[PDB]
């Protein structure tokens, strides 16, 4: 209250220094982590701040994330994409579906983080595959199910009516069924996938059952730390250090109060209106 206490202008630019910063361009977070094919250059990256552009805009097979604000925060949070493969136990199904909806290299191709399994010789056998974490630190595991478009798709790829899906682990269970039928045509498609998530702990086992729609992981992310963060802002990154960031550019961290924006990240004064 005054303006002597109350930082209010800004201008426009974010500065590259003192923060890592990851611009992220035509992509979203989201994107990035499940390997649209315009974002396989995010692969691995680590940030202490994700910019996220309005004109982002997907690629690929289409999907929802029931859970979307919470799974994009978690990995914005942790401030990295650094994912390592493991070899899953995929016995009687067939692997690595591809979608003329996801181009990748001017081929039909796929999430590269997600494995779209199907049937084996007109059989999808109920699956049981468990991935115990022995490592000292926490693995994040992306997956999804596929709801087709029409009972005819279904049978075509899981040669089951309808599949069941659970994934648990010590301390949690989530069970999902697909929903069969046609929505709005996206890339000529009516059907989509959901996404969930699941943390694996130290000590603890990912179990897997599947009997049908099944979008696999192949691996897990890391988590990385608590203190990275993600914020939307068409400002341009520029050379120049500055230590309050907020979407309508770098401030500088002098004053108690600030009414630029409620959003910040780094040293900042605190938002006042
Ligand atoms: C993969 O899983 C099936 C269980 O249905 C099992 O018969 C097979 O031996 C497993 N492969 C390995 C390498 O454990
Ligand atoms: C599926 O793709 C993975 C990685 O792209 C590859 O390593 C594997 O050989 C493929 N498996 C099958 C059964 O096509």
């Amino acid at each position: 209250l005054g303006s002597e206490l109350v930082q209010s202008s800004s201008t426009g630019e974010i500065c590259d220094s003192p923060h890592q910063i990851l611009d992220g361009k035509n992509c979203t977070l989201i994107d990035a982590l499940l390997g649209d094919p315009q974002c396989d250059g995010f692969q691995n990256k680590k940030w202490d701040l994700f910019v996220e552009r309005s004109k982002a805009y997907s690629n690929c097979y289409p999907y929802d994330v029931p859970d979307y604000a919470s799974l994009r925060s978690l990995v914005a949070s942790s401030g990295t994409l650094e994912f390592n493969n493991e070899s899953f136990n995929w016995t009687g199904v067939t692997q690595n579906g591809t979608s003329s909806a996801c181009i990748r290299r001017s081929k039909n191709s796929f999430f590269s983080r997600l494995n779209w399994l199907t049937h084996l010789n007109f059989k999808y056998p109920a699956l049981n595959v468990t991935m115990p974490n022995n490592e000292q630190f926490d693995k994040l595991y992306i997956w999804g199910v596929h709801h087709p478009g029409t009972d005819k798709d279904q049978i075509f790829l899981y040669a089951q009516a309808s599949g069941r899906i659970t994934v648990s682990t010590k301390r949690s269970q989530q069970t999902v069924s697909p929903n069969i039928g046609s929505r709005p045509r996206v890339r000529n498609i009516p059907s989509r996938i959901s996404i969930y998530w699941t943390i694996v702990k130290p000590g603890d086992i990912l179990l897997i059952n599947s009997t049908g729609n099944l979008i696999a992981p192949r691996g897990y992310f890391k988590i990385r730390s608590g203190k990275s963060s993600i914020m939307r802002s068409d400002a341009p990154i520029g050379k120049c250090n500055s230590e309050c960031i907020t979407p309508n550019g770098s401030i500088p961290n002098d004053k108690p109060f600030q009414n630029v924006n409620r959003i910040t990240y780094g040293a900042c004064p605190r938002y006042v209106k």
